[PDB]
């Protein structure tokens, strides 16, 4: 069942075996994925967080982020360890209490402190629209409708070995999946639908690192929503999905009553289906239960690229219609070097003391921000222009901005900027050597958001900085419970700082 939109969420450690090999993790709920938290658009969410965390090689403190959510006016529950707070402790909890005003879609939430979503901190987030204007396109949408894909890794995340090559051992669709070496025959998951009904598919990559080609052997997908963003119908066969990204899609129960798999193939780790990996299985009720026989094509005939997809709405683009037409167009220098990322020569280490702490202790410029070089001030309501020039090592990389989206002028693999129709959505690929990924936004979110690539081992190598958004009406904009003013104080105790 779903939770919330006011709810407790435990924070535990357990063992799980999702590929059929015992690790521990770090859980939300007591599974993995965790539980969705749900609600309506516009929404109070109110999430009190108990950490229960007692093993330290997963790291016994947390604090976790609704990714996609904007969190106007409540910064400080945005979760991005040493951004907008510092980490709550074990033994106590601490309420996530925000609003959701004008999103409805599919989100996520997950640690975001080091790489601690990595050892199981992730789960589905959905924010429903009662008026939604793409309800008439599907006659079921609820938990059996979402699919997460997700990495796992059977080496623990602070246990990876510096210098090595960290590349996953299983590919889980729905929690459940099969390892690329020694293989078991553990248990696939199951989608289950009716023939003649149509469905909603929320797709979530969950994914601490890999992207994954996404196919339903027999079957189209008919894209309606890209990372909250409601969008033009788009039937595709194959859907390449990011880190952190999310698609809802319209699948028509309208093939043989039979079994078909689903297919997630990861850019790195194992590659093909051999032995069930990187698979589930969608079954038609009535159908024998046993394992599809369906095989993929060579080649996809309709796969998703980035520039078919348009908004729903009339989103426009912000700004002038060309290069560096935004009242603060970026260039940023995105590079790879000795085992750490940088942008624009700095690398970023998380501060002592969160940002949004020192803002609103009286800081108020970029330059005396910490870390130096890693938070750059942007004037309040105006157009940005971001340009993400590929090329770094461990490519394709899916930045991702917080508090924000953002209309995606310029894609992967397409020199051709849109300035007309483009979708927008919170995490994109950058593409590869000469892209000229681009980015724009307007500023009416006062409070320091990430933004990072969200290859989590990417950013715990320092792939990120911090957006200074209206430094100087971040205090007003942002008022503070008194729970968060006790987090900084009661972290840097327990941790003797
Ligand atoms: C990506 O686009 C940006 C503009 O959005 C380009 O930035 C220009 O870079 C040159 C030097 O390369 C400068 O003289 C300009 O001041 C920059 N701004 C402009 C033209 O608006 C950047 O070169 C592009 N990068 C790649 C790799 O194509
Ligand atoms: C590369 O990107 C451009 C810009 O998004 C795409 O160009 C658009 O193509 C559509 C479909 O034919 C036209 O309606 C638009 O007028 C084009 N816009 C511009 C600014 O040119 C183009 O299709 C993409 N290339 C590929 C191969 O998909
Ligand atoms: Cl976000
Ligand atoms: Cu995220
Ligand atoms: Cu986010
Ligand atoms: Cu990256
Ligand atoms: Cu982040």
């Amino acid at each position: 069942a779903q939770i919330g939109p006011v709810t407790d969420l435990h924070i535990t450690n357990a063992n799980i075996s999702p590929d059929g090999f015992s690790r521990p993790a770090v859980l939300a709920g007591g599974t993995f994925p965790g539980p969705t938290i749900a609600g309506n658009t516009g929404d109070n969410f109110q999430i009190t967080v108990f950490n229960d965390l007692t093993d330290p090689s997963m790291l016994t403190d947390t604090s976790i982020h609704w990714h996609g959510l904007f969190q106007k006016g409540t910064n400080w529950a945005d979760g991005p360890a040493f951004v907008t707070q510092c980490p709550i402790i074990t033994g106590q909890s601490f309420d996530y209490n925000f609003n959701v005003p004008g999103q409805a879609g599919t989100f996520w939430y997950h640690s975001h402190l080091s790489t601690q979503y990595c050892d199981g901190l992730r789960g589905p987030f959905v924010v429903y629209d009662p008026n939604d204007p793409n309800a008439s396109l599907y006659d079921v949408d609820d938990d059996t409708t979402i699919i997460t894909l997700a990495d796992w890794y059977h080496t623990l995340a602070q246990q990876e070995p510096i210098g090595a090559a960290i590349t996953a051992d299983a590919t889980l669709i729905n929690g459940l999946g099969r390892s690329f070496t020694n293989t078991t025959a553990s248990p696939l998951s199951v989608i289950t639908v009716q023939s003649g009904k149509r469905y909603r598919m929320r797709l979530v990559s969950i994914s601490c690192d890999p992207n994954y080609l996404f196919s339903i052997d027999g079957h189209d997908m008919t894209i309606i929503e890209v990372d909250g963003v409601n969008s033009q119908q788009l039937t595709v066969d194959q859907i390449q999905i990011f880190a952190a990204q999310r698609y809802s899609f319209v699948l028509n129960a309208n093939q043989p009553v039979g079994n078909y798999w689903i297919r997630a193939q990861p850019n790195s780790g194992g590659q093909g289906f051999d032995g069930g990996i990187n698979s589930a299985i969608l079954r038609y009720e009535g159908a024998t239960v046993e394992d599809p026989t369906t095989t993929a094509p060579t080649t996809f005939s309709n796969p998703l690229v980035e520039t078919d997809l348009h908004p729903l709405a009339d989103l426009g683009v912000p700004g002038q219609p060309f290069r560096g037409g935004a009242d603060d167009p970026l260039v940023l220098n995105l590079a790879f070097a000795n085992g750490r990322f940088s942008i624009d020569g700095v690398s970023f280490v998380p501060p002592t003391v969160p940002v949004l702490l020192q803002i609103l202790s009286g800081a108020q410029n970029a330059q005396d921000l910490l870390p130096a070089g890693s938070v750059i001030s942007l004037p309040s309501n105006s157009v940005i222009e971001v340009a993400l020039p590929a090329g770094a090592a461990g490519g394709p990389h899916p930045f991702h901005l917080h508090g924000h989206n953002f209309a995606v002028v310029q894609s992967a693999n397409n020199a051709t900027p849109n300035y007309v129709n483009p979708i927008w959505r919170d995490t994109v690929s950058i593409g590869g050597t000469g892209d000229n990924v681009t980015i724009r936004f307007t500023t009416n979110n006062p409070g320091p958001w990430f933004l990072h690539c969200h290859i989590d081992w990417h950013l715990e190598a320092g792939f990120a900085i911090v957006f200074a958004e209206d430094i100087p009406d971040t205090a007003s904009a942002n008022p503070v419970p008194q729970a968060w003013s006790d987090l900084c104080p009661a972290y840097d105790q327990a941790h003797n700082i």
